[PDB]
């Protein structure tokens, strides 16, 4: 009934694409799995970390599921999340930061979206050497923020904030320093909360912001950002309730979308058999209510939750003392799912 | 004995800038205070956010103590914080983060020192609209990392590892997407490390660094990273250790400093009497001890840390439990100060 392409990846990749395959088919939706491979898995067996087999599959089925991508740091390849999300139109990244009874946090009341613009800002690929011959004397970066790429994120936001029925839009931005990019997005978005009156929206500087969450994360509602402040303040929600074990994006796309864990390919624990699978398991949830299966998705997160309630048969990240591995905490969400 | 440029600043800048004038005088430190105005306060008075004589009294007496500026966002002038350490090439920028017995905060035992790159990066003052004729369809903000800036940060940090005796420097980047600039950062650090090889050195994407740092923030401790991301990390950690009301920064350059609270205006409470004055109290004493007293220094900090493990007179920022005011807190401390 579902036709998806699946994206193994690097790292703990495989390991909890498997798991989260696992889960899924104990629900009982019905997906064809449409295999490819990207990142440096595909760079080692096809010289390249985007093989066009694999684009064209996303094309075709428009609805991807994708384990973590690799991406060399200082040289080699762009990353290949980004180009997909920009070769997709994927303009919405969307990170849920909802607590999880039984963690070892701080906080057990955190319950955030954070609405990432996710094809430009500082992910536009625009960066230069200044060199004299061969000799680096500099280097520049340019961020890219559109009116119109800054109208349909926002706007992502609000509708998402009454679809899901959220109280509050919080803009987060640098515009004091950043005048042109940050001030253009919060000028904009300004503008666009006129719109939906019934929506409470106010803004906050990056800092400022990183600093309230941390303190008070209960603050926040549903938070819309540009691309890079998306990503830190999404891990650092993410550490808020217990780690990148734990947190799922979708990216959205009007035409198609791609589901992940927001974590990597940790190569400090790849191979070890110990990675929570938790976060590609919730992104696989995600996936199953955007194409029209709730109550699947439902039911994977409930299982989800009950069995890190329980505590037994966690991952280590969550539970420091007596834990299995990843392939057994599998195991026990697919026995909740089934019960 | 020392003759110090005072900028009493914007919002509650004033008030904590008075607060900590008293701490330092009750320490016996000889001061000539030289008052000078600057943003908000100087373009009310005198028509620009940075009078001509201010930047020459600086440039007079070579040190500075200087509240929080107020920068408008989405235009107006640029930000007279980032114009003065531009201008008098206070490149590193020091932030401590130690917990205070007493907080109300999930940590107790966070030590850690940011630096942060005080003079590029974001903060280049480089951007522009895409226009036709007044309307605007886009914007681009460019950062600019040069070789010899990053080396005299990162060489800093390491010199300041071994000055304090603290023993790791980890460089914080994101070198996967910003292959140019923090990809040269991340380069020249790896190539400075190996001058200092008693000092520990690692480097961190900085999504993934923040997350670490709301999760385990003892892990850390020095951390080197370029201006945006010293900001945002710096503001995580002041809220780790219970908020912005408590940290303190030193603007550094070979020939001047500059020592300042982490937090702004706080325009929310400004004229309400309430604002922590520890911050701009704990610069005075990053100050005291850079000018040659240390003694001092140490005493105002002992001064600090009895009056919050005490809780009684201190603001509500740290306890709404039975709370004072501004005024209470700074002459708490004088009397602690003093004996
Ligand atoms: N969109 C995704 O594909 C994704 C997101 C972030 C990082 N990237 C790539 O991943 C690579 C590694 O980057 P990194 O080390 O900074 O980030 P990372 O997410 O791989 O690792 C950060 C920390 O989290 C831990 N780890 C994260 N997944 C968790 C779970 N499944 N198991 C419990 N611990 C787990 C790791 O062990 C590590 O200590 C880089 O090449 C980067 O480009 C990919
Ligand atoms: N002077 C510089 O070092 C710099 C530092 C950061 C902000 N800026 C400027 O300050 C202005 C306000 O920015 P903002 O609102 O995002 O940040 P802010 O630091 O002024 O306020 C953030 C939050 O922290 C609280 N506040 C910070 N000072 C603390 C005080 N000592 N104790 C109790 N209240 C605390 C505020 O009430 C507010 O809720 C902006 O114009 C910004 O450019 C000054």
């Amino acid at each position: 009934m579902h036709k998806i392409t699946l994206i193994p990846g690097d790292g703990i990749g495989p390991s909890i694409v498997d798991a989260a395959v696992k889960v899924i088919e104990a629900t009982g939706v019905q997906v064809q799995w449409d295999t490819q491979s990207a990142g440096m898995a595909a760079v080692e067996k096809f010289g390249t970390p985007l093989p066009d087999a694999t684009l064209d599959s996303i094309r075709a089925n428009r609805i991807c599921f994708k384990g973590p991508l690799t991406t060399p740091v200082g040289g080699g390849y762009r990353s290949v999340n980004v180009t997909l999300r920009q070769a997709l139109n994927l303009y919405a990244n969307v990170r849920p930061a909802i607590s999880f009874e039984g963690t070892d946090t701080a906080f057990s009341d955190v319950n955030l979206v954070t609405v990432r613009e996710n094809t430009e800002g500082l992910y536009a690929g625009i960066e230069h050497f200044i060199k004299v011959d061969e000799e680096k004397i500099a280097a520049e970066s340019i961020a890219v923020v559109t009116r119109k790429g800054s109208e349909r994120i926002i706007r992502y936001a609000f509708d998402y904030a009454r679809r899901a029925r959220r109280k509050k839009v919080t803009l987060v931005h640098k515009a004091n320093i950043l005048k042109c990019t940050s001030g253009l997005f919060l000028e904009i978005g300004r503008e666009i909360a006129k719109e939906y009156p019934d929506i409470e929206f106010d803004d906050r500087i990056v800092d400022a912001c990183s600093m309230q969450m941390v303190m008070q994360p209960q603050r926040f509602d549903v938070l819309v950002t540009t691309n890079l402040f998306g990503d830190i303040l999404s891990d650092l929600a993410a550490g808020l309730i217990g780690g990148l074990g734990l947190t799922a994006g979708a990216n959205i796309g009007t035409d198609a979308a791609l589901f992940e864990a927001v974590h990597g390919s940790a190569p400090d624990i790849a191979d070890k058999g110990i990675a929570n699978p938790t976060a590609m398991i919730m992104a696989g949830a995600m996936m199953l209510e955007h194409i029209g299966e709730p109550d699947a998705a439902r039911r994977i997160e409930r299982a989800v939750r009950e069995v890190i309630e329980d505590g037994r048969s966690v991952t280590p990240d969550l539970a420091k003392d007596s834990p299995c591995g990843t392939a057994q905490m599998a195991e026990a969400i697919v026995e909740r799912v089934r019960q």
